[PDB]
């Protein structure tokens, strides 16, 4: 049988609002690691690939490796009938007919379950596992959005820019151009202000700014994100969940 | 100078009439020496309204007639929105009138806020004056009850409420699954705005709307308790205490 | 060249938000003694005047008399990628093709540079000078934006009616009649409630309550409001800026 229970059931909200927009119907994949999924864009152009260790969850069973098909668009609606300070238990048999989500509050002696029926679906390999990548740049997450939702605002593409000097963002559209540069800073003793990058090799992309702000959504998970850009390989975008993570690949338009 | 009614704080006609606005648009408001009442059916005539703000809440409080003044709502909440939740509220009328009119006093502020809503003739008749014997009564936070429905009308437009001598289940189903909320009676001992009481005869089981119980909930500004009743042959009970009286909705079950 | 510094973009920020419903293309007429602007509602009924004084600048460098043709909806876009208290950068040269924007961060130590297209907008007039005004009303903005808002919903027109003794706002329309009077008091104990009146002559007039809620978009730019009336002349509604004003011109209804 599988038990997962979260003593927050904030964090697994947070985590499906990120995704929901990309991905609807996925595979949740449990085994003794913990609960992991990895589905790619309806346009077949993003690949969501998070993992939620078994560290993570107190307790955490999972018997069998199985395969969770869930509507996510299902998931969402019943996961806002949790409180983010709920005790949240998910729940399973030795089938895959439904699974059950509990939600107990620490101070009401309330109890909430649903039972969501599963889905039949087929995963994929998928590519690609452990690139190594010529540029990593980590920033607030904060900022990162705000970057992106800014230029969004001007057009629908971004081009990153990394030296060894820092990270550009640039911009142009009909309005005009829009740019926004990063200084790579260390010990502050502020982490809030931090921006570390380590370069291999000069880095020139072109993304999709309508992806990477469907990224930022991830933003209440991590107040870091992390960047990894070479050509021939798909951006990384990867923001930590502590005892886990969820990582955005985009493949360049460039 | 027929009709005067002096409210302490704005607020409460504010909150009744917006947790109302949304099923009824033109009622009557009945007012005689006993004090102002409203007894008016949802547009599709499923769920029943009733007010009662007993005289004894106003001061002053004066009506010389038993008089019906048919007001349209969407009208009353635009006015209502010009007054602030602690303003002084004074409704006036004179004798069969064409208008009623509505004062804002701030206490702060030297501001004074003068409104006249033309009125409609709209008839009631009958009415009851039910007095029904309830199987089921629930004392829960109101603040509770909503969230139950308002969790519940995401996975389904019904939901069953199974009252039994070991507590109170929501339970629901849908095309996406089936949710389940149950209330266990509890006393408090510790914060009292947590309690949950169950006075019960027999077990009853029902189907309601969720669409008409969420919309119910807008009355949750109005109490931090709210009571269900609850019996077979009958329709649900949401009552809100207003403090001298009540809000009540009826919603009949679906067969 | 043209170089304008402000402290916070905040101000700026407001300041577009306040005209952006009423005017969209317009100029921003710069020279030494800071950047004005004057134009007319889309609907040729309401005249905007704004003035950003030098003074208020720091730095601040116009070498030549320059028109500065900008899309308010454009700038909203821009201005909307600017926190409230980043450091704003105007900069131009004298032959205008563009007008460069720069946000400085205190903070996250973040520089957004943004070059807006400029457009061909033809400068012209009208006079205004020195009027001389019979009743001049001082009051919280945020009340009198309520007022209009309260009264909007019950009619299209508002009767400003002032004495010395205080200020009454009529309405009428299908619902019924709406009227609201505050009395002329001053109390530093609570300085925003207070209301002053100078009047040389009782004043009654009647406007459209359609723009008289359009100029309160302007309230999050100062606490107080000024009301200027006259039967001869149109009512005067400004907003100090601090360093300067922001003014809205509205003719009274015969």
């Amino acid at each position: 049988m599988l038990e997962a229970r979260l003593e927050q059931a904030s964090l697994l909200k947070r985590v499906v609002d990120a995704i929901k927009d990309l991905v609807q119907d996925c595979n949740f994949d449990c085994n003794d690691s913990g609960i992991a999924l990895q589905a790619m864009d309806n346009s077949h152009v993003a690949l969501v690939s998070m993992l939620l260790k078994a560290e993570g969850f107190s307790p955490y069973r999972c018997d069998r490796n199985i395969a969770l098909g869930i509507n996510l668009v299902s998931l969402t609606k019943v996961l806002r009938a949790a409180q983010n300070e709920d005790i949240l238990t998910l729940k399973a048999d030795d089938s895959p007919d439904a699974v059950n989500l509990m939600f107990e509050s620490a101070e009401t002696d309330r109890i909430s379950e649903y039972d969501i029926k599963l889905m039949d679906i087929d995963q994929e390999h998928l590519a690609i596992p452990e690139t190594e990548y010529a540029a990593t740049v980590e920033m607030p997450s904060a900022e990162f959005q705000r970057i992106c939702r800014d230029l969004n605002a001007l057009s629908e593409s971004v081009v990153i820019e990394a030296t060894k000097e820092g990270v550009k963002f640039s911009c142009q559209g009909d309005i005009g151009s829009g740019s926004v540069t990063i200084r790579q800073h260390t010990s502050v003793d502020k982490p809030e202000q931090n921006v570390s990058i380590a370069l291999s090799e000069p880095v020139a992309l072109t993304f999709s700014l309508k992806y990477l702000v469907n990224f930022c959504k991830a933003t209440s998970l991590s107040s870091k994100v992390t960047l990894c850009l070479s050509q021939e390989v798909p951006l990384l975008v990867e923001y930590g969940l502590g005892s886990g993570h969820l990582r955005f690949y985009l493949a360049p338009k460039i």
